[PDB]
DNA sequence: CTTGGG
DNA sequence: AAG
DNA sequence: CTTGGG
DNA sequence: AAG
């Protein structure tokens, strides 16, 4: 089964992603910016033991550790955290906005290719590392009051909130595949982010695309949703659209 | 004086104008209109006295009379009466505007002419005469409760609040002072509807043709405030401006 | 939580 | 609605 | 009176 | 504010 075919593939039953190859990412602040540190809002205990258990999670996953920063931005009070990075943002020097929009990604798709293989990666930027010198931007203020802990935690990975997470992602995801793109030069392989899109001219090269898919994002440390995964169809949904017949 | 070397063209000797070159005037309706009769809202009795003596010195001079239209149209109840055209307004033809806005007007004013005379026409719509099958256009509801009239009035002249009176009197005005233009090529004559300003290059330029003009305009039927003219100034507000060393 | 079109 |  | 830009 |  594709299950069992590609353990590594899937989130499943391939552990927590780490894309191995890409360099811990340095985050480069604006030419004036100085450091922020907003004050957390007090959260009620009934929100406070919903997050607990995601914190305690990410910190056995390595994904958070704790830190002294002078950095702070709040944990959003009302269960799964939702850190407000708007100031942080704020100071991040801008990128030029790389992914493109899902009605011109999906003009690449030519009505030769009728198989469809649509993957979504699953905790994508938790798969990027952060040097070291970026994760204490990210810092967020955790105290257990019935534990006694209260100090800083921050991400070791790219965070969810981060105005460049996305584009960042894509662009690392595009240098990991390219030499794939290369060596199926019959393929089509659409990025969005997270959504993937391959798409072959008949069952067979899409079974034998998807199978070096699956078999080089695993080796790369990406991991796939095997319950989204839509696997070697004539009709998919993919960013919103109902691909099916070469419409839309 | 001023005063008394022409005692027709002043409001305060020659009684109401009538502009006794100019025919009725005939009022065309647009192609769909019909009669709209809006009811008269009750007005206090402290209104109704405040107009009253209006309405009657207008009785006395002819400029109402009793009429039965199919038209009528409301005073405004909160003294001197101020009647709503506008249902009447929406239904006559519209004409393009002749009228020149002050700012180019004053163009025609060149530093040659700096002696000013500065005359304002009293009651000048009223010196022009409504054709008698336009004047059921205009009817109002007129009733006196310690009298016993209830009935309706209408206007013989031009009245205020018509949307097309300003620009009828200044053509008719232009027309009437076709000929002193014609017979006084050194000066410069603006009109502005009442207002008008006569320029001359010198004080008795100025002073020969204002009195030029002021027996054309009392010949004509129209009427000048003696108490607002200024006669002969070299500064002279007009139109809001104040005119002075050729300046605004 | 704070913030930035009838 | 967004972080 | 009724009406038609923050 | 305008009639």
């Amino acid at each position: 089964t594709w299950l069992s075919d590609f353990p590594q593939a899937w989130a499943e039953t391939g552990g927590m992603g780490l894309a191995v190859r890409q360099a811990p990412l340095i985050i480069p602040l604006k030419a004036t910016s100085t450091p922020v540190s907003i004050k957390q809002y007090p959260m009620s205990q009934e929100a406070r033991l919903g997050i607990k258990p995601h914190i305690q999670r990410l910190l056995d996953q390595g994904i958070l550790v704790p830190c002294q920063s002078p950095w702070n931005t709040p944990l959003l009070p009302v269960y799964r955290p939702v850190q407000d990075l708007r100031e942080v943002n704020k100071r991040v020097e801008d990128i030029h906005p790389t992914v493109p929009n899902p009605y011109n990604l999906l003009s690449g798709l030519p009505p030769s290719h009728q198989w469809y293989t649509v993957l979504d990666l699953k905790d994508a930027f938790f798969c990027l590392r952060l040097h070291p010198t970026s994760q204490p931007l990210f810092a967020f203020e955790w105290r257990d009051p019935e534990m006694g802990i209260s100090g800083q935690l921050t991400w070791t990975r790219l965070p969810q909130g981060f105005k460049n997470s996305p584009t960042l992602f894509d662009e690392a995801l595009h240098r990991d595949l390219a030499d794939f793109r290369i060596q199926h030069p019959d393929l089509i392989l659409l990025q969005y982010v997270d959504d993937l899109l391959l798409a072959a001219t008949s069952e067979l090269d899409c079974q034998q695309g998807t199978r070096a898919l699956l078999q080089t994002l695993g080796n790369l440390g990406y991991r796939a949703s095997a319950k989204k995964a839509q696997i070697c169809q004539k009709q998919v949904k993919y960013l919103g659209y109902l691909l099916k017949e070469g419409q839309r």
